[PDB]
């Protein structure tokens, strides 16, 4: 039973602390993304099956089953039920994937699938009761080091050398900065308006301001390759990986549309892509940004095509150094990987940017009239996630 | 492509806070089950694809991806993939679909999947830092109601009597005894070696349920005073127990369940959800169980054998009767009045128990479903292999 995406919509990035959604809450956030499917769709609500939502932390903003709650706070209502899962940085992808092989079994129609983070009220709020394994931090540690610090073991123990990955780095500003400027975000990207917070540093005010979130704004189209060059290490003391080759901590969530061809047709909506398949892999936890080279090969050789047969790659800007080792294990052609930059510009809200990436892979698809893409990424923990997508030709 | 249940396997159900269990960890608990899969099946490791865990609490002693570390502790190790997910109450059933599913869809061959509640563990460890979404509790407070309210709620709107409730109660009492002395739970319960707290920490064995009293009587279950309501008729005796526990199933493609020389028990043929409303979250398999029976093409005549979760006589009773099940073949060993619901334990459990009654009987199509917090009910349809 074929699948297809029918739209895919997310809110702008918003940096992470000091941005326009530093008070804004990821339940109301998804379910704005639903409510935007719904608008744009013109989808009868009641014909929605499930509501699956993808999120790294699962607790305080993003406890209490958040995929049910972004059902019943959006137009769906309590009618649809929903649910909440955690690959971290794959979660996103991963709702897709659980929703399209639902609708392939034959017992769901229609389902909405993606992921959020807030960053800002997630990241430091952290339930630390029991939470280490002791025998997991004897018998495997790397599941408890920071993904910065795997991020550096992945570049000394691939060589992947400052230069190659500042300029990786260029290139996702410049790329993202392009794709801005030609509006390629401006049908992806529906937006919200917000409560958020300002403290001046200099005069001490505090205030709650009125805003919208209409773009992502952690990208600087400014960057040169001097400017990287200069940066501190954000990891190492002697390190390579720094902020500005690594993704930026932001807040967002998407939100995608899937149901069978049959039920596309039925309803008069345009499919925009076909759900082709879905892997993962696990690989050592120090390593863990490599995960991508071991989940690709698994997705292709399930699915008979080559490196050679995909017209576009997303695969997560997690850290430059994960990001280019990626590119060239798999020996995969730098102008169809990334053609619009990606985390190192707008930034890696964890649970959102499997659905983001899809819904730019498919638009992107179309747009270059191509075929098949993948979107993948590593997972922090040691894991690779990938899933293939083809475009609907006319 | 035809997915099959090979094997499932759960840890004895514990009482929480004082049981056997009460120093064990969710993750060793999963972790143990996925080693008694490899040993049972003669498995190799590395032809595992997944790992996939469901857990009412997603936090603290369940934080930090359960799924991909029970992986990492088992045999499983680093090279086999994990994740977690939460649809409360139907969590280990939520986790064989998405795995059967995936199989199905030809991108893996084998899972591993299930769940795990420490109770013990995580009842009283919940980050409440904008835990509550303050328009949600004005739009549908009934989203933020503790459950046992939710089972008061049902009674009421409903009329399931407590007398009816404690005549429920019994009978998953003396089902349950009868199927414990019989031998029944004894393949699918892997012994556990426990240290546990008494302050003293003491050696234990989790080699059967212990929450289970078979000389309950009528007399007795009349004599509690309501546990949610001071006018109530939901009793601890007539409601769910609090227990510890994990359950894992291994799944295949019937392809690589005869490459491998296995023996399929079941086959998995579809899974459903439904929204209801929150305040009666009780109620939801009568919305799920259609949806599911009208998809597969069954009526409920055609199912031989349910599984519905016992989170409280009210709702159990309720479902029974609105969705006009023969109580004959409706939780024939009983259930979690008499054991307890480790939420995301259960679903894994009510598989690998229907999958073997089904067997044993002779029987050919059994329903696992089950209510969840929240306002949702959850239905999967199982089918024994003819060998």
């Amino acid at each position: 039973r074929e699948v297809v995406i029918v739209d895919s919509v997310r809110t702008g990035l918003a940096k992470s602390f000091r941005g326009k959604f530093n008070l804004t809450r990821p339940d109301d956030m998804a379910a704005h993304c639903v409510d935007a499917l719904l608008a744009r769709n013109d989808l009868d609500p009641l014909l929605v099956d499930d509501c699956i939502v993808g999120a790294g932390s699962n607790e305080g903003a993003q406890g209490h089953n958040i995929g049910r709650n972004v059902a019943v706070l959006s137009g769906l209502g309590i009618q649809v039920p929903g649910m909440t899962l955690n690959r971290y940085c794959s979660s996103g992808l991963q709702a897709i994937a659980i929703a399209a092989n639902q609708i392939a079994s034959g017992c769901s129609e229609v389902i909405v699938a993606g992921g959020v983070e807030s960053i800002t009220l997630t990241l430091k709020s952290v339930n630390t009761d029991h939470l280490v394994n002791p025998l997991l931090q004897r018998e495997v540690p790397g599941i408890y080091y920071p993904m910065g610090q795997t991020a550096e073991i992945v570049a000394r123990r691939y060589g992947i050398t400052r230069e190659a990955q500042d300029a990786y780095a260029l290139q996702s500003q410049q790329r993202m900065a392009r794709a801005q400027a030609d509006g390629l975000f401006a049908d992806e990207i529906v937006p919200m308006t917000t409560r958020y917070a300002v403290e001046d540093k200099a005069s001490g005010e505090k205030q709650v301001l009125d805003g919208v979130v209409d773009r992502d704004d952690c990208n600087r189209p400014d960057t040169t390759l001097e400017g990287l060059a200069s940066l501190k290490p954000a990891f190492a003391e002697d390190g390579s990986v720094t902020a500005g080759n690594a993704s930026q901590l932001s807040d967002g969530a998407s939100m995608t549309l899937l149901m069978s061809l049959e039920k596309a047709l039925a309803l008069g909506l345009e499919p925009k892509a076909f759900f082709r398949g879905f892997t993962v892999a696990g690989c050592e936890p120090d390593e863990m940004g490599i995960g991508p080279v071991f989940s690709v090969p698994k997705l292709l050789k399930a699915k008979g095509l080559k490196i050679a047969d995909v017209d576009l790659w997303e695969l997560n800007e997690a850290f430059a150094s994960q990001c280019l080792y990626c590119r060239d294990r798999l020996e995969i052609d730098n102008e169809k990987y990334n053609v619009n930059g990606g985390s190192i510009a707008i930034g890696h809200p964890f649970g959102m940017t499997g659905s983001r990436q899809v819904g730019h892979l498919v638009r992107e698809l179309h747009r270059r009239n191509l075929r098949y893409g993948v979107v993948t990424m590593c997972v922090g923990g040691g894991m690779g996630a990938s899933g293939l997508f083809e475009a609907v030709r006319l």
